[PDB]
């Protein structure tokens, strides 16, 4: 149907400019930790696959959101709205895991620094990646493909799971439960970190970018997880869908924003961007 041409124009153009960031910095980062040598490690490991994960977030569901944004309708065939939903949810659900075993490695870092090699070695953090990506896997498309509720019969329609069965056990297995982890996680390496030394503080350095990394992800994307339960289990029914568009895109901006973190709060990744570049 008809809709705005300068509004649209430049709502499109933000928005590409939005993904072609988040697609740099993610390729950037990708890059940092593979060329460079010294930038070798489990942790890095784990940066690259969150990396992998929103470079996927930022380069198929983010522009496919953005065009319907611009059409105001889905044109895709139907088919592709199922597997732009089950893109989004198992990107945005494998991040969350991600950031799980890295609050995990950084445990284990910062408790024991001279240890650390002898703990999480390099079969081991392969081991905890792709166990993480089967389970987000599983977490992802259990409950949408499994549990899919009647098909609509408009081809342009491509909406989200309303009905509270599927809200609340995808909320509870891709955020709240990932999320208590990381909070375990993270209490415990704040507490070890202040009551506690070459390697140590290098392992403290890496804690804290790491979780200014999950403290970003989890305010991006704390809204729309308290807005969809609270929209499903309560009268208002996602008020104002404007915010409900809103609340996905900050939690999408963490795509965007990631990146920016790692130079920002790591000298080692400010200087392998830079000789990258
Ligand atoms: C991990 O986080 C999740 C992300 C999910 N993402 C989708 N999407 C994204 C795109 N999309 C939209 O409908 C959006 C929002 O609603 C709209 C309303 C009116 C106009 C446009 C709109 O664009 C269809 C499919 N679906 C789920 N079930 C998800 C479940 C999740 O777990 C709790």
């Amino acid at each position: 149907a008809p809709v705005n041409i300068s509004k649209a124009i430049l709502l499109g153009v933000i928005l590409g400019g939005l993904i072609l960031f988040g697609v740099l910095g993610n390729i950037l980062v990708i890059l940092s930790v593979a060329c460079h040598r010294h930038l070798h490690s489990v942790t890095h490991y784990y940066i690259v696959n969150l990396a992998v994960a929103d470079l996927l977030l930022t380069s198929t569901v983010l522009p496919f959101s953005a065009i319907f944004e611009v059409l105001g309708y889905w044109a895709f065939g139907r088919v592709f709205c199922n597997i732009w939903a089950a893109v989004d949810v198992l990107c945005c659900t494998a991040s969350i895991m991600g950031l799980c075993i890295i609050s995990i490695d950084r445990y284990i870092g910062v408790s024991y620094p001279l240890r650390y090699p002898t703990i999480v070695t390099q079969r081991r953090g392969l081991m905890a990646l792709l166990c993480v990506w089967a389970l987000s896997l599983v977490i992802s498309i259990g409950p949408l493909f499994g549990w899919r509720q009647p098909a609509p019969e408009d081809e342009t329609i491509c909406q989200i799971n309303e009905e509270p069965g599927y809200v609340l056990f995808s909320a509870l297995g891709s955020f709240y439960l990932p999320l208590a982890i990381i909070l375990v996680m993270y209490c415990r390496v704040y507490v070890v970190a202040k009551r506690e030394l070459l390697k140590f503080s290098r392992e403290k350095k890496a804690a804290k970018t790491l979780g200014i990394v999950v403290g970003c992800f989890v305010l991006c994307w704390l809204p729309f997880f308290l807005v969809m339960p609270i929209g499903s289990f309560f009268p208002d029914f996602k008020p104002s869908e404007t915010v409900f568009k809103i609340v996905f895109w900050l939690g999408y901006l963490n795509s965007c924003i990631n990146p920016i973190i790692y130079p920002c709060s790591s000298q080692e990744f400010k200087k392998a961007f830079q000789n990258v570049l």
